């Protein structure tokens, strides 16, 4: 839901999403890791499902971060894709895969994946 | 790598992914894809890193669409989490992940994933 | 790491996992899912690095079911692969991959991913 | 398919994979890789679907190989998920997840995904 996808994230590294859902379905937002070669707040933007179904499955959704900003540059890229989980304890499941630019010698060593909960609270 | 980004491409099921690269690190475009519970054009975001380093290595970036356009809702989205390599033979070579919506319960059954190489030509 | 892996696991979903780990770094054993309309007992074999780090490192290990027994045949396989680590909280994390036989036009839609934690307490 | 798998494959980074199919679903050889932390010979072992649909569907299957060998230790494990696809160009398309050991602070980072394809040739 907009308004039960908007505001802000936690998840069990520590790392902080804020995140405003449009009615288009739309997600703009900012990400600070808590960990990896990151440093203050990054752009994202990705989309959700604006039109869930009511019968209590997730709203699916995805995001991405280029880990680019006026502080740093990792040369890499990650995407979340998951759910929304609504109501008491409402949490993000996700799952991730980070991407680092590499020679295609080294392709194969490109990605790692992931997986992040997100809740309301502050673990 | 905004020039070389910009465009369309096409990746080995015959889906088509139009994008636009901005100057601040935005995709943003369609996608159609060739295959599954998907019609038409859906819209896409995401992000490129807009200063990569210089000494051969990709281009890292990611995208997501929503399943969702005025023809159809799956209920699910998909992100590409890949990197951008240039030159006469340029690819962008990504893996995906692909979420639907479901109960709890289910949640371990919610994501397939894959691999897609997009090329400009085909 | 022997004694340590060798047991009975559950994971968060209720699944049995029973093994036995070889000093050449053999996993053998059974797996119980609790989820995805499994039956009874799989037959599953893996392995596990038998001489791992010292720093406090997890011990790395992947085991694969192919989800055939005298009772069922999905016509998949899973595998997991993760990293065991000792001490008070004795945990295997895992990412795993599920794969089913496809036709190749379907092949785009052959594989889940997903995280799965097993300790020796049943949840 | 037991000695439609059984044999040598290689995969796109020139790695190969020498397996032996058994009548009872165990896979049983040795993998070597062209790339990472890797010399010589290592020992697999994994499972196939030994009564797979006969409708064209692939033949499902999976193998682990933890990177410790008489020669070397890289403290890590790779599962390659696929399935063996026969008829007249055979090949089998895989995914994989590679797990190094790590601390628990550095776990977000300890598995590497990515895909293979092997195929009879080279
Ligand atoms: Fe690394
Ligand atoms: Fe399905």
């Amino acid at each position: 839901d907009e308004a039960g996808i908007t505001g802000t994230w936690y998840n069990q590294l520590g790392s902080t999403f804020i995140v405003t859902a449009g009615a288009d379905g739309a997600l703009t937002g900012t990400y600070e890791s808590a960990v990896g070669n990151a440093e203050s707040r990054y752009v994202l933007t990705g989309r959700y499902d604006s039109a869930p179904a009511t019968d209590g499955s997730g709203t699916a959704l995805g995001w991405t971060v280029a880990w680019k900003n006026n502080y740093r540059n990792a040369h890499s890229a990650t995407t979340w894709s998951g759910q929304y989980v609504g109501g008491a304890e409402a949490r993000i499941n996700t799952q991730w895969l980070l991407t680092a630019g590499t020679t295609e010698a080294n392709a194969w060593a490109s990605t790692l994946v992931g997986h992040d909960t997100f809740t309301k609270v502050k673990p």
